[PDB]
């Protein structure tokens, strides 16, 4: 059975843990310990293929050891998450994209840009800004809400499809 190692990255408070728990448990968790980094498995069928998705929900004090670089290098695909109500989280996307490219040593790593919290009315990052950033990286952009589940399956399944495309190159 094919396993896909997915890693969820992005600034604190964007909803990385809430997205992960909405995917694995179909529930919205209002409080998930901000400091805790952990991984979960979900078996799903995507385009007819039975998948094992191993999701790593990143967290913890900012550190850059050789061991952390090797841990992040295990990822096959990355969800780069910002929150639509937080301009700084969107501005930080470049940093996360560059750390992925740094440890993978490649200009072609499967990634999806995720604009989370789309259920909130206070949007400070318009869709056009994020669509432009994603087109500049050659990756898909998807808006999600971990609260309502809008776009959640689409974000993770689109990242699996990017990994499949990459393996065919
Ligand atoms: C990811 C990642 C990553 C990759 F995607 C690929 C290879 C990596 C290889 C590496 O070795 C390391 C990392 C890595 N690990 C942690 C990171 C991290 N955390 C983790 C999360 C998110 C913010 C805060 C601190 N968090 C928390 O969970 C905190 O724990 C809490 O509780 C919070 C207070 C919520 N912060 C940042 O950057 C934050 C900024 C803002 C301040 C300066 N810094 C520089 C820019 F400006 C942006 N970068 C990080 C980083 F690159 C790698
Ligand atoms: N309204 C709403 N709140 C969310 C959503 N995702 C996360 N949150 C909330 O935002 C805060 C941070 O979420 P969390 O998953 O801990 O962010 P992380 O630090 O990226 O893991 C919590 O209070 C969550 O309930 C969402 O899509 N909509
Ligand atoms: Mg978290």
């Amino acid at each position: 059975m094919t396993e896909y190692k997915l890693v969820v990255v992005g600034a604190g408070g964007v909803g990385k843990s809430a997205l992960t728990i909405q995917l694995i448990q179909n529930h919205f968790v209002d409080e998930y310990d901000p400091t805790i980094e952990d991984s979960y498995r979900k078996q799903v069928v995507i385009d007819g293929e039975t998948c094992l998705l191993d999701i790593l929900d990143t967290a913890g004090q900012e550190e850059y050891s050789a061991m952390r670089d090797q841990y992040m290098r295990t990822g096959e695909g990355f969800l780069c998450v910002f929150a639509i109500n937080n301009t700084k989280s969107f501005e930080d996307i470049h940093h996360y994209r560059e750390q992925i490219k740094r440890v993978k040593d490649s200009e072609d790593v499967p990634m999806v840009l995720v604009g989370n919290k789309c259920d909130l009315p206070s949007r400070t990052v318009d869709t056009k800004q994020a669509q432009d950033l994603a087109r500049s990286y050659g990756i898909p952009f998807i808006e999600t809400s971990a609260k309502t589940r809008q776009g959640v399956d689409d974000a993770f399944y689109t990242l699996v499809r990017e990994i499949r495309k990459h393996k065919e190159k």
